[PDB]
């Protein structure tokens, strides 16, 4: 099993994904998912092609992933903000928190020397506030809606909170950090991660409407 074979199989996925969202399109939810899942398509074809292997010093960086990750990512932040009913005042502060997040993992990763774990520390950081704002804020304003609207938030959001969590740990515990898990392994249990929170997500949302 080589690293070319998992990116296949990410974008394979991706791109079930991406025509199932397609065809079930409330426009704007359908139109944000197709989004998620067709922009990391992409991604994991440019990298399953060969195109965007990054050397930096002795480890290999996957730049189309970072791409990905930062457009993709405001857009589910995006997709449970008008779930939970944020005034255009309230998206501002939850994806500048994830920006600062998906801008200092990938600036990291791109740095040979040990800043980059001060750079890791900055988005671990605004990592927690942005889990603040999901847990917080943005459940108060959820509840202001319909019983369904928010279970379907209150669903989504675990999913996200949890699975999101665990991205900064398989990073450390991979070639970006102490370099421990091999890439295989490490590419392995990134694509099912980007898998679940896209796909995955996206097909929770859908058995909801
Ligand atoms: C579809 C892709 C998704 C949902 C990717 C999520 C990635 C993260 C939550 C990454 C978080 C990071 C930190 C909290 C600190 C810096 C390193 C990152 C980017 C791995
Ligand atoms: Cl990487």
């Amino acid at each position: 099993v080589g690293l070319t074979t998992l990116f296949w199989l990410g974008a394979i996925g991706m791109l079930v994904g991406t025509l199932a969202f397609a065809w079930a399109g409330e426009r704007r939810y359908y139109v944000t998912l197709v989004g998620i899942s067709g922009i990391a398509a992409v991604a994991y074809v440019v990298m399953a092609l060969g195109v965007g292997w990054v050397p930096v010093a002795e480890r290999t960086v996957f730049a189309p992933r970072y791409i990905d990750w930062i457009l993709t990512t405001p857009l589910i932040v995006y997709f449970l903000g008008l779930l939970a009913g944020l005034d255009s005042r309230e998206f501002g502060i939850v994806i500048t928190l994830n920006t600062v997040v998906m801008l200092a993992g990938f600036a990291g990763a791109m740095v040979p020397g040990i800043e980059r774990y001060a750079l890791f520390g900055m988005g671990a950081v605004a990592f927690l506030g942005l889990v603040y704002y999901l847990v917080g804020p943005m459940t108060e304003s959820a509840s202001q809606r319909s019983s369904g609207i928010k279970s379907l938030y209150v669903r989504l959001r675990n999913l996200t909170v949890i699975l999101w969590a665990i991205y900064p740990f398989i990073w450390l515990l991979g070639p970006p950090g102490v370099a421990l898990l091999t890439p295989t392994v490490d590419v392995a249990l990134i694509v099912y991660l980007d898998l679940v929170t896209k796909v995955g997500f996206g097909f929770i949302a859908l058995d909801a409407a």
